[PDB]
């Protein structure tokens, strides 16, 4: 079941978290925070810039010197510690995935049984992390004892998108504290509220001061305050390709911190023949309408093999055609407003590019509300590798859809693109299955199912989609700084 | 127990290796190698540039393509191959090392017993490796079979150095190849020689045509024609830090590429009051002008605590000015000259600096020979922290010792810098060792010993002094892409 | 801060727990439980015997069937179902550690700060390992996928001792429901009550009915009936070296089962001549006398080097001296009474032996009560390792003094044993340190400490101090079968 | 590509093998080894007994022990010898080959092609494992240092059968020795001859003496002293389960050493009704006929669904009745004879209970040449679970075809047996595979194959078929012994 939302959810947080306090701008300067699902301010917030950053990062680095109470406290306290964070967020649940669904425009349905969820169960996990990624006992030639420690990186600069607000705080907060790490976090200007109030649940939980710090704000200032900043150990993005770049670059042009990024993607749903059609159809729906289409690995490249296409396409439209699209703290609605203004234009422009190079609009293709930013579930057919539509994230309600005839044919089309994020295989056949899961370039292959996250696999993208892993054990690696320790002994032995 | 050396050892490559053949640079251009005893030029070499480079990369992809050769090849049968190439360096030993010697001007025992012996372990380390690098099976939540892929990243880009020409190109391939990449590889313009003559054995021993291609040229040209590659997935670089950015830029402006690097040092040597005279001497002396000084982790910062400072530094100035210099064929030798003309007036300069700023000249100081780049067995006391020749990497046979008092303060001025790559620490104490080992921001540190390598230890550093790290199982996650696949079961059972 | 103890708590729970629900034996009987403090039985326990172990083997069976609630459960899920069962013991802590001290005999201080501190810690731990025991996706040789899966043993047998009622409970159920399995415990009949009310606890968690049974009763009885059972897949036995003999016999001559034992001890504390006195006194004094002695991992054999020995010797006969002997419940008193009547006289039996054998008694000896089995703490000195108490575990306050003049005597001598649970080295130096510890045949060998514990540190035993390992990733081993699937691929690629 | 055989091999090594050195049993005692095919005698061969143990034991012990060149040889080193005896063995390929098919009795090719390559991938793959089986550096609580040594087991008293000689030896020395660990092996009295070759082979590649010590002769004999010695740390055997339970036993009655056992087997190999017809008959064929039928994973119960049941019946009689029995030496022979004479009658007696039980004779079922112990391909129909010739395992020529329905239905008949060392699944369905493969309790489960080992895969078997893993990653944790080193530290930081 899910409880009744607070459908105007009051603010209690707005401002600049450090050292566990509340801190206006150095220069007092605030930005507004939409309602997307109406267009109206929601609320003032802090415009952290690079002076606010310098705070959080002296305040990071305080935390983590040697013999402080972040640094000498037992790694199984911090996951104590991550335990009771989780525990509070699940007490304020129903009122995090209001005020979520308020700033984003995604269900609310969605935030309390998805979005919220998730963020319990990654934490909980990371939790569980804290002391027991070991380090090594090395049989090194020689009269020598020799061992690496797995330390924590430092501080890390961690910079997240607006799709997911609270999930993404939780992919990088999780691994991040559970090695012992410190955070200078910076949210979206277009979903600050939510990552703001955890801050406050993360003072509750009995977190040092120091150890997370959150600076709400502006990318080319706060963010590339994190990324240029002399004193930052480490840069943890995820967001578009092109912003990646600034990332890498201004991580090279400063201290040379350690990097990883989740970026964008095309990701290719390769539905075989002899894959299970009604199950295929709600699962390539499911796989680009999820979240708005607002979602990284969002299924944009849907591969139909040509004996089934025209029934696929016809049963694709018809569930697109229902998708309910409106206000989303109605328990009927499926589909929420896009995040903002810019986004809305940009899908639209998207949209337009799509009846214009030659693929034929099947439904939607327009603005579906008076007020707010929605958007019609939009599904265009026959489209060619060469289209924009085709080769350009969207990140909307936009369904393109592609027909094949052999295997061979289409590992080429889908391995084809700069991108590499995700893709999928619907196939009843063992053997097409193994070999589509093998040759397909992308991070998570899923088979006979799309956005299947589990906070035990790790999650990344192959190509310009990124580099590293976020999740399962694989998450913790960016997050340690291996020091090896090498003693002379009297006598080696076995 | 060595082998007479040959003088005068045949030069059979020089040329750039692409495909398991032989080509000149499109341009025809070549340029000198010199030995560095003589001044002499040795042979010319092709000077590789972007078009060359180009040919590599797409030999190389082209290795990497699914279903090819290597690709196919049992994971057991890598791990053959680089046995074999071991074997190979093996009997051809006796001329590498010289070979190795004539271009680099390391003493011809240091290269046949250390280098080359190295090289021989770290090939064969790795070849350990190829067929146990396993991937995982997830407990993920609900109907699922997840599990993960640990594949190849692809074409790596790989830019080494001088001092150690035929070790870091061993550091570099093992890995790689026991993972199943390609490589493009980028020697040192002052030491190409021996690098290429192994490219002759890996055609031999039976690796694929593309999967290791060589291309000796300059840095701005060559290296960075690779660095900025559009189809380069990973790119391997050690060298100075000031490059090191470069690199990192050029991956962020470009694809976007995986990247890591092992960078400069300015590694402190700590002898605590109660530590073994004789032995912290020999060690300290070691640290420091091993490889005429020439090391990444080179002990340039020895700190000796007070009550034993005027004992040490006697020792010490003793020990350096018995240091045989001279020509590194004759088994005498201890060091030999440095590697070129630029290294040798840059280190006459960082002696001149040391002399300005009003350090202890000890001993040595000048040129230690009329022909060649020898430099006289360098030993600076009173030596304070805000000094150049106690920042800046010196890269030579110039020893620098600081005196303390306290382990607390030690450890302050230890960390107080912008490298990290390496730290020594000599005492019998337990306690002290354990309390330093830990505080220590570097990423190696040695305990009564230094300069320790193990094909089984990890070796990389910390803050600016690079990413990652090369050796023992940890060298083998950066060649490393993990593909996650989640599989819908009928029912998950534990 | 220890709060106010019910110096006789109420006994809720004195049956056999089978499907979550409390049953009479079969055969109706019962057995009284004692408080050692008194002497006086606090209250009657169901009897179990073979038909009533038939029932619990049935009901874990049932509980493991394929399809069943325990088996399709979220791996993560079991992780919650462990952290709620701690949470459970936390809320009633206070009641738990008086209960304990009540049928044990240990001090309400130590039952409350640091067994049941322990098992929270125990059972926290273990709870994040549920869902990160993963298997492995392997390399094979030819055109074929290879994988593991781990999966729980299923009906594990574990029978527990009465040193740490509570403690060696969570030691068992942490790792085995971790991993999915089933359990019947067979409890000690000198303590079964804790155990039981946990099971309540177990129960009101969440845990399917099944999961866990618990089956008080005695060990010829009850604890060989699962021994010996034909559809026990695993047994884990914690006790004396003699039954683990009986233990491994009756799984040989069953269906063999896997085994797992953690026996008996007679660890050496070495304490060198450069050790710090007065911690290498108050250490050896709790290392022999902690928990009434009652420690499997007791230092019984204390080793000092002669150069310091007499005063070692004075300044520990003054320490146990003034330890204060007396009821458990008063916060003053450092050593309650044996567990029971047996214990009391074996231990009696054993200090008669020591006199009549030499060895030279430097205080204590005798009885310390009138009512009850508490025993003085008894120190002998000049003990030789040919003498019945420098080679028979006693179990209780006895402690032996032993001298020794080198580092290499010392070694020899701590190895002459059939024992090899622990050890410990005390010495400041580094290099006997790292001597010793790698010198000396010990599951456990502590350095300048002793019983430090940690559930993310292995615990076991060389020798016929038993075989495998818990705590720690190890303790998950026993309790998993490893299944390879090998699958044949269309064409298998790196 | 088969080199011609030397169809009357010269013996060499006949004698107990201790100390790099041959011995004469102290008995003087010698037994005669039957060559198969013609059942006439071989040779004599050394009949080791108890004392002839002993002095084995002492041996190993001795080389053992602390400081010896074997506990301090680098574990790389134990990794080149390994490499080095691998070598020998291939030098040695052709004579190994003949002389394995002269007292076993199996085909020339298979042996060459087969055994011998797989005992070549077994070392060399093991010889990559000596470096890097690493221990760990633990979290613990407080201020300590934590860390594990991973310390050979000891004195390994290894047990092997006949089935596959030089595999079986191999298998067991490879992990124990790329451990460090020390062994005394008893080969089978049937096949002692290769293995005491190979004896000569692990002296001439270096192995210091007393590392690896052989002892032919009898089980009751020669076997039951080292599973009941008082100084062997861990036994490791394979064969019957009868004897498993002797083994067990013996240590459980002896010094409580660690044990693994691989046993007997009544493997299931699964056929739905929508398997590629042909391959999956030919698979089955292999499954079950493969070395004479003498292989402990042998697919002896072949399940076929029902609609396919006939023709695969028709199909399987015709490949059976084509198989051809003969001369091991001439290249045609598909099946050589039983191993002797004991094995022989067993087999025609379990071909006289499936006539006497109403199992339907569909070919074969008798002797197949006048001289040695050939027995022709022998199928049987219509099996019922009930029948003996479907439960206990016949280790010949046999096969049994049963028929079942659904596959909820084959589940539960597969999984109906006290034996789960292997099973396959034949079936086109991904759905299918999953299900029975996770479904299946069995150690090894194979899909769309059969008798797929890779050195890299671990192998063993569930319930009575055996404890614990062999072969890969897992193959080298029985032969661990896990020492934990807790240190004091000044204070614990991350
Ligand atoms: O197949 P299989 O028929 O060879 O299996 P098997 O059990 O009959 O024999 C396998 C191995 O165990 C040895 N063995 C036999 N009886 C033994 C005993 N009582 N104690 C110790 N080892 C014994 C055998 O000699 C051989 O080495
Ligand atoms: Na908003
Ligand atoms: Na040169
Ligand atoms: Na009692
Ligand atoms: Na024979």
């Amino acid at each position: 079941a899910v409880p009744a939302p607070n459908q105007q959810p009051e603010v209690f947080c707005n401002q600049i978290f450090i050292n566990n306090e509340w801190h206006d701008a150095v220069s007092r300067k605030t930005f507004p925070t939409v309602n997307p699902s109406t267009g109206e301010v929601i609320c003032q917030v802090a415009e952290g810039d690079k002076e606010d950053v310098d705070k959080a990062v002296k305040a990071a680095r305080a935390a983590f010197q040697l013999g402080s109470p972040w640094r000498r406290m037992d790694a199984s306290h911090r996951g104590r510690l991550l335990n009771r964070l989780a525990d509070l967020i699940e007490r304020d649940r129903t009122y995090l995935a209001a005020l979520e669904t308020l700033d984003n425009g995604k269900p609310y349905v969605i935030s309390y049984l998805v979005d919220l969820d998730m963020v319990l169960k990654c934490l909980r996990y990371y939790a569980g992390w804290a002391d027991k990624y070991h380090g090594k006992t090395i049989p090194i030639d020689g009269d020598f004892f020799s061992y690496t420690r797995h330390e924590p990186v430092g501080v890390c600069g961690q910079i997240i998108p607006w799709n997911f607000p609270l999930l993404m705080q939780a992919w990088k907060l999780g691994p991040a504290l559970a090695t012992g790490n410190v955070v200078v976090m910076k949210v979206a200007e277009q979903t600050p509220l939510t990552a703001l109030y955890v801050a406050n649940l993360i003072k509750e939980a009995g977190f040092p001061p120091g150890v997370v710090n959150i600076v709400p704000g502006f990318g080319p200032t706060a963010g590339a305050a994190i990324a240029s900043h002399e004193d930052v150990d480490k840069v943890a993005f995820t967001g578009s390709t092109e912003i990646g770049r600034v990332i890498q670059v201004a991580a090279g042009s400063s201290n040379l911190k350690r990097v990883t990024l989740e970026l964008g993607g095309k990701s290719p749903n390769i539905i075989m023949s002899d894959a299970d059609m009604d199950w295929a159809v709600e699962q390539a729906h499911f796989a680009l309408f999820f979240n708005q289409g607002q979602c990284c690995c969002a299924g944009s490249r849907t591969f139909v093999q040509e004996d089934i296409y025209d029934e696929f396409v016809e049963r694709s439209v018809a569930r697109a055609k229902s998708r309910v699209v409106g206000n989303p703290f109605d328990s009927k609605t499926e589909q929420g407003p896009q995040v903002d203004e810019t986004q809305f234009k940009k899908i639209l422009g998207y949209i337009n590019t799509g009846k214009q190079e030659g693929a034929k609009l099947l439904c939607g293709g327009g603005i579906a509300a008076d007020r707010g930013y929605f958007i019609q579930p939009t599904v265009f057919g026959d489209v060619q590798d060469g289209m924009t539509i085709a080769k350009e994230e969207i990140f909307g309600p936009v369904m393109q859809i592609l027909k094949f005839k052999t295997i061979e044919e289409v590992v080429g089309r889908a391995n084809n693109s700069t991108y590499g994020l995700a893709a999928a295989v619907f196939t009843k056949d063992l053997d097409k299955a193994n070999y589509l899961s093998q040759a397909l370039q992308a991070g998570t292959v899923w088979v006979n199912c799309y956005d299947v996250f589990g906070a035990q696999s790790p999650f990344g993208g192959y190509k310009m989609s990124g580099s590293g892993r976020e999740l399962g054990e694989y998450g913790l690696q960016a997050y340690t700084e291996v020091k090896t320790v090498t003693v002379k002994v009297p006598q080696k032995n076995s």
